[PDB]
């Protein structure tokens, strides 16, 4: 039942879009909670944190259907069935970000006259290269 | 002014990718946990904290640059605006997005997936109502 093949369906696309939205909702609500914290609204901060746990549960349930339905990781288009595949998906996305995505973002920010944003993107490119290397060391261990 | 720039769009896409990376790594950590790889689980959780810091810094530049929430295209400068953003996205999800995903899943022969989407529609309605009660408290002082 939950093992039915979802490949080629609109439902497959909808699970991907739901995962994206849920992922953003958790991040948004935790960020909003920091503002409630500063301003002295602990009940609102607590509600934001509790609802954020709900959006974790939603995002993880979307990933369960993606994996059980034979779909790929929404971020990388790589299989994530096994732990080894999960680490290979982590490596693929980190490698895209440090080789291509953040360096390109930093070049654009400098060109448009945002050097402070460009320095941030350059920091992140170096950070994602470190992440890729740490994950590569783990994959070598598992294999 | 970041408004209308390519850099605005790059901060939005960076926020999306970072948001997904933290969720992905915490999900992967659960499989490491089950299988008895606590060093791998620990690394995934520590790197996930990295990706929180990346996402939040992207939101810092977005807010400071007068750009809108990546998810809702609503301003997020003040706490009231943040709660209004929360309400807008929850409302979209329960009134349109998850009902529509549930109908497509039923029509394509995936009743279990459709039931999950219907559960989530009802959940996001409850979220919207709780955030609406917060907004009333803030707006009414
Ligand atoms: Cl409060
Ligand atoms: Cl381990
Ligand atoms: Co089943
Ligand atoms: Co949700
Ligand atoms: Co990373
Ligand atoms: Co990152
Ligand atoms: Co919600």
């Amino acid at each position: 039942g939950h093992m039915k093949d979802l490949k080629g369906t609109k439902t497959a696309e909808n699970l991907k879009q739901g995962f994206i939205g849920e992922s953003m909702a958790n991040r948004r609500y935790l960020y909003f909670a920091k503002r409630a914290d500063e301003e002295g609204y602990p009940e609102i901060a607590g509600l934001l944190r509790s609802i954020a746990e709900g959006e974790t549960a939603h995002a993880f349930g979307h990933l369960d259907f993606i994996r059980q339905g034979g779909l790929t990781d929404p971020a990388t288009d790589k299989p994530i069935g096994t732990l080894e595949q999960m680490i290979e998906s982590a490596i693929a996305g980190e490698t895209y970000e440090w080789t291509q995505m953040y360096p390109g973002f930093a070049k654009v920010a400098r060109e448009e006259g945002f050097p402070e944003v460009a320095e941030w993107f350059e920091t992140l490119a170096r950070a994602e290269k470190s992440h890729a290397e740490k994950f590569q060391n783990v994959l070598k261990q598992l294999k």
